[PDB]
RNA sequence: AAGCUCGUAUCAGUUUUAUGAGGUAAAGCGAAUGAUUAGAGGUUCCGGGGUCGAAAUGACCUUGACCUAUUCUCAAACUUU
């Protein structure tokens, strides 16, 4: 918007709806997460599409980026929280643990935990 | 309208006894019908067509069907039961 009321680029390719997208930290990449059951990685400076983060079953509602910008937790409708290592491309770690789904994803400052909350009511954290 | 043959002689707009018969409710498309949905990324002597080497399995694209990786799981009135 500073530069110019153009829009960069628009980005294409998602299946179903786009409940949520997210810069990292660093602002060099944009994970972004779809309905699809995917979480779809773009390059946040073109708008070039990377991947696709296959591995969720349902709808993905939220994802959150790690401090150290390495990162992004999403929690999807399939009840797991995934970690995935958005460099690699490749899924960094798996937490299932809530019965029901999970609505929300959160990753601290501090970079030291992980929140969670959702339909199951109860908050997980999660630590290194 | 016009006849024949008989007698304790034909039953019931109201009440109890639930044995048969049926195709309206439910389900499926994994051998029957339909609105069996919507995309991207590859591989080319020789699946079928051009340009450029007199040539030799020298090399490089585009336009249609698949595989791998996803989504929906097909309206009650199509049929049978």
């Amino acid at each position: 918007p500073l530069k110019s009321t153009k829009p960069i680029a628009r980005m294409t390719g998602h299946q179903k709806l786009v409940n949520h997208v997210a810069f990292s930290p660093d602002g060099r990449y944009i994970v972004s997460a779809s309905f699809d059951n995917s979480i779809k990685l773009w390059d946040g400076r073109d708008g070039k599409f990377i991947s696709t983060f296959r591995g969720h079953v349902a709808s993905v509602y939220q994802v959150a980026w790690s401090s150290d910008c390495r990162l992004l937790v999403s929690c999807s409708k399939d009840t797991t929280l995934k970690v995935w290592d958005v460099r690699t491309r490749k899924l960094s770690v798996d937490l299932p643990g809530h019965k029901d789904e999970v609505y929300t994803v959160d990753w601290s400052v501090d970079g030291k935990r992980v929140c969670s909350g959702g339909k199951d009511k109860m908050v997980r954290l999660w630590t290194h």
